[PDB]
């Protein structure tokens, strides 16, 4: 009873005679890429046009189809897929006959359970399982906030949130990755949503007596009520600002005035054995203790809570002591958990989605992780070049309040000769009762074009905040609405925002290009006309009303152009940013646009956008977590990424003192100054080594000169790392060029460059910044050193001192306040330029080429005009650098390419580092051999 085979031009289509899956289509997408579509029906046409994939089946890719017995082989020069004619399961082999990925079953289709709205009869909950009992690593998946780099054996929920951005591209430690092309909420590992604490556990209160947990309510230190609760849950608002479950009547007042405190106490007993996951979702100060030990200490701003996870081994029957402390300060809280899966699934690959019409994924083969990302780029679109100024320093604030305030702070950087390219105008520049009109309050921003012109005249660019949000009072709302493009259920719910008495508001519907075209014409007419340089597309999750349930959030986007809110929950930002990008293209066909946006999904990089992690807090745990967040995003195939240096929201201890509202650090209560300055110093260090370097957030003010005084150690350290960023621009912008021309990745998990080192795989507090720099952020208050693992098979130089160390060891790296531990890989060729104040100053600049000896090297410096689209017609250049360590020779090869404004002649000096040197970072004054390069190859011998 074998399956029937139909040879298509793109591959094959099996018609299985058994089971739920009726048809199984394979499509050759490229030399290294095969699409798999498992359909519970006969009409593939029911499958929605991809939002991620812009790639269509290849036409010029040789492939062969051989059939024998009960196995079908379809292969290219690089990938081999063996399908069973019995059950329809696919097995992927490399070009040398090794099992990369094997499907377990044909996939589990279930009824949709998480769509609050009416469900298409041909929609299902999807699940697919692969590689049971593997030992492989798993990476990518997007920007997540639980410290995971190697996801293997654990859970990730690919939902969309302020702080979370799912990109369903999974990369293995083996030579493949895959794109799971589903727009709805998706889960890695455990299929189930994390449940209430009492759904897979037995609960005992303080009295030891079975039941629920002991829930004490405190006002101040005064106990005001004790009682036992099953599922303690104040996770969401139902409407407006009203909790879903209100607080006991007798402390309800304390909640609203921040005097409320709470404790939970009891014992948990799992009925099953194995690894359990736990999630403490919260705002305010929360602290969880288990077995007498603290497991979680977290604070998050009240309006932006999130989950804090940890796994732990449990034996059934075993009771364990649980203690929790929650000072809500008006925030939220729930406690969730999941018991272990069936043991045979304990170590498998599992992806599930909430709604879809078919299991649809793309197998991507690649000999290196860069090769694998490259497949992702080809499916979902090339990461289009950002303007060169985007890799310079960005200064933002929530918020500047006038044209004057912006020009003043920019001028202050220039006066202090501290480099900066970009300043940002955040929300609330419009008349307060016209959010969405895109007008400029005449009191504070009387002449926008003059303000942009003053920024430009100071050789900076300016970016501006634009939401998908409209008040129904405004004409722009009315215009979108008459075409049916407004999501109106938030108006019905009467959900007012947080501005003034509070306004009625709705978000538009970007899932139709007729809609995004209007959105774009609106901002074109109102904002673009004054010459702003970039768009800060905030709130694109969307976050229509903060803190409603995710079902409400789903419900609110129904109906959109693509069905329900649930069917497209992760995808909002792509079409939204696409419209802005496409309009800009239509407007100026020779200027690079830039978008910064707070959400994404597969393909976002095709809109010339960078993403950031949104509203993180000014905590150390958060800074640390940002490392895994950026890693996971780059390894998901989206490299242009950043965060708010210093965190979006500090605690109250920082925002407000005895001297009132804290702007400058001078207004801080004395006892806080130290941590505010150290947290910012450490974060600026980290910031200069992520793809985009950007300071932003709520008060205190975040300019370097508002964090500390001139001359102080911390001021000088922050200025030093900013300068270093610009010294490094020839290196950095090369990475920038590479994102497009070489499908490159800037912020690299260690698996990309040391894939054969299992111990590197798991590391979540270090990463490669480009090919040369091993970056190791200090993430602990008052730490003056940190463990650093030096990966095996390479030697390493201390960037600051020149000391050479061997890899394959962990060291205790010196980390004084002023320096983040930084190491260069033996063989790096690092180009630097002169000190500059903004990127254009350094065009055609003199170069210092620094060769870190001990291994061969290779680095081709990428240059172009930095602003135009001419690079797409070939207007760019590469200056090839090649180092041979045996002969000790650096070859500066023949220049490749050319572009308008490129200097034919370049002054280049070359130096070699081989050990300790006082000039390790003294770029201007270092001894080095000088060369007048004219595009012709020239060799420089290392000194004897
Ligand atoms: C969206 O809201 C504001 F506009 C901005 O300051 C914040 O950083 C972002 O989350
Ligand atoms: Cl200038
Ligand atoms: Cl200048
Ligand atoms: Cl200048
Ligand atoms: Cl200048
Ligand atoms: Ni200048």
């Amino acid at each position: 009873a074998l399956a029937q085979v139909e040879r298509t031009a793109e591959g094959v289509v099996l018609t299985l005679p058994e089971g739920t899956v009726k048809k199984l289509r394979l499509q050759v997408m490229g030399e290294r890429i095969i699409r798999v579509t498992a359909l519970p029906g006969t009409d593939f046409g029911i499958v929605p046009e991809s939002i991620q994939v812009v790639a269509k089946p290849a036409t010029n890719v040789p492939f062969s189809v051989d059939q024998a017995g009960e196995k079908l082989v379809l292969k290219t020069s690089q990938v081999s897929a063996e399908v069973s004619l019995l059950d329809g399961t696919v097995s992927f082999r490399d070009a040398k006959g090794n099992v990369l990925l094997q499907e377990e079953n044909r996939g589990t289709f279930s009824p949709v359970i998480h769509d609050p709205d009416p469900v298409d009869a041909d929609s299902y909950a999807l699940r697919q399982e692969f590689n049971r009992g593997s030992d492989e690593g798993f990476f990518g998946l997007g920007q997540h906030q639980n410290g995971q780099v190697n996801y293997a054996g654990e859970n990730v929920e690919l939902t969309t949130y302020n702080l979370v951005i799912s990109i369903p591209f999974l990369v293995s430690s083996r030579n493949y990755g895959l794109l799971w092309d589903n727009n709805s909420i998706t889960r890695f590992g455990d299929p189930r949503e994390a449940q209430p604490l009492n759904q897979s556990l037995k609960l005992y209160d303080a009295e030891g007596k079975e039941g629920g947990l002991t829930v004490r309510y405190f006002v101040g230190d005064e106990l005001k009520l004790t009682r036992v609760e099953a599922d303690f849950n104040h996770q969401f608002y139902k409407q407006g600002n009203e909790l879903e479950n209100p607080f006991p009547e007798e402390v309800a007042g304390a909640y609203k005035n921040n005097t409320l405190r709470i404790e939970l106490e009891g014992s948990i007993e799992a009925q099953a054995t194995g690894k359990h996951q736990f999630k403490m979702y919260n705002s305010g100060y929360a602290q969880l203790s288990l077995d007498g030990e603290v497991v979680l200490d977290r604070w998050r701003m009240n309006w932006n809570p999130w989950y804090h996870n940890f796994y732990r081994e449990l034996n059934a029957g075993d009771k364990h002591k649980l203690k929790v402390s929650w000072k809500p300060d008006g925030g939220f809280f729930h406690l969730r958990h999941l018991d272990p899966l069936p043991a045979n699934e304990q170590h498998e690959l599992s992806l599930a989605s909430e709604t879809g019409k078919a299991i649809d994924y793309y197998f991507v083969a690649g000999d290196t992780k860069d090769d694998i990302i490259s497949g992702y780029r080809q499916l979902t679109g090339k990461s289009v070049m950002l303007p060169k100024w985007a890799y310079g320093f960005w200064q933002s604030r929530e918020r500047y309040k006038s044209s004057d305030e912006i020009i003043q702070n920019l001028k202050e950087y220039r006066d202090r000769k501290i480099p900066i390219d970009n300043i940002v105008l955040d929300w609330s520049y419009w008349p307060e009762d016209a959010w969405g009109s895109h007008d400029f309050d005449k009191q504070f921003f009387p002449d926008p074009k003059a303000l942009v012109d003053k920024v430009h005249a100071m050789n900076a660019q300016i970016m501006i905040s634009v939401w998908p949000k409209f008040y129904p009072t405004t004409d722009n709302y009315k215009e979108l609405n008459a075409k049916g493009f407004m999501f109106n259920r938030n108006l019905d719910e009467k959900n007012l925002d947080w501005i003034g008495k509070g306004y009625l508001n709705a978000f538009y519907d970007p899932f139709s290009p007729e809609a995004t075209a209007i959105f774009w014409k609106q901002i074109r007419d109102k904002i673009n006309v004054h010459g702003f340089d970039a768009w800060w597309l905030d709130a694109v999750e969307p976050d229509i009303h903060s803190n409603l349930t995710f079902e409400k959030r789903k419900w609110l986007m129904t109906p959109n152009a693509r069905g329900n809110g649930a069917e497209i929950f992760n995808a909002y930002a792509v079409p939204h940013a696409e419209g802005v990008y496409q309009g800009e293209l239509a407007t100026d066909g020779d200027k690079r646009s830039f978008i910064l946006t707070r959400s994404g999904f597969g393909g976002i990089q095709r809109t010339g956008s960078a993403i950031w992690s949104g509203d993180i807090v000014s905590r150390w745990s958060d800074m640390k977590d940002q490392i895994a967040a950026g890693i996971g995003t780059n390894l998901a195939g989206v490299t242009n990424w950043t965060f708010d240096i210093g965190g979006f929201t500090p605690e109250d201890r920082f925002r407000h003192g005895k001297k009132g509202f804290v702007g400058s650090w001078t207004a801080l209560d004395a006892e806080q100054v130290d941590e505010w300055q150290e947290l910012n110093t450490r974060w600026y260090q980290f910031g200069a080594f992520v793809p985009l370097y950007r300071s932003h957030g709520q008060n205190p003010y975040r300019e370097i000169f508002n964090i500390a005084d001139e001359g102080t150690e911390v001021y000088n350290a922050m200025v030093w790392y900013t300068k270093l960023r610009y010294y490094l621009m020839p290196y950095i912008y090369t990475l920038g060029g590479d994102t497009y021309h070489k499908d490159g990745t800037i912020m690299r998990g260690l698996v990309m460059d040391f894939p054969n080192d299992r111990k590197a795989w798991d590391i979540n507090t270090q990463y490669m910044f480009g090919p040369a720099f091993l970056v190791n952020p200090v993430y602990e208050y008052k730490a003056r050193s940190r463990d650093v693992y030096l990966p095996a098979g390479s030697d390493w130089y201390n960037f600051y001192t020149g000391e050479k160390l061997a890899g394959g060891q962990t060291i205790t790296a010196d980390a004084p306040l002023a320096r983040v531990p930084l190491f260069v890989k033996a063989g790096a060729i690092v180009p630097t330029g002169p000190l500059i104040q903004h990127v254009d100053e350094g065009l055609n600049s003199p170069l210092l080429i620094t060769v870190y000896t001990g291994a061969n090297g290779s680095f081709d410096i990428y240059e172009d005009d930095g602003r135009s689209l001419k690079y797409q017609q070939g207007e760019w250049s590469r200056i090839p650098l090649s180092y041979d360590d045996v002969t000790g020779t650096l070859i500066i090869g023949d220049r490749v390419g050319s572009f308008t404004g490129m200097a034919d002649e370049r002054n280049i000096r070359v130096r070699f580092i081989a050990g300790p040197t006082a000039d390790a970072t003294n770029f201007d004054k270092a001894a080095a051999e000088a060369v007048t390069y004219t595009g012709k190859s020239v060799s420089i011998k290392r000194p004897r």
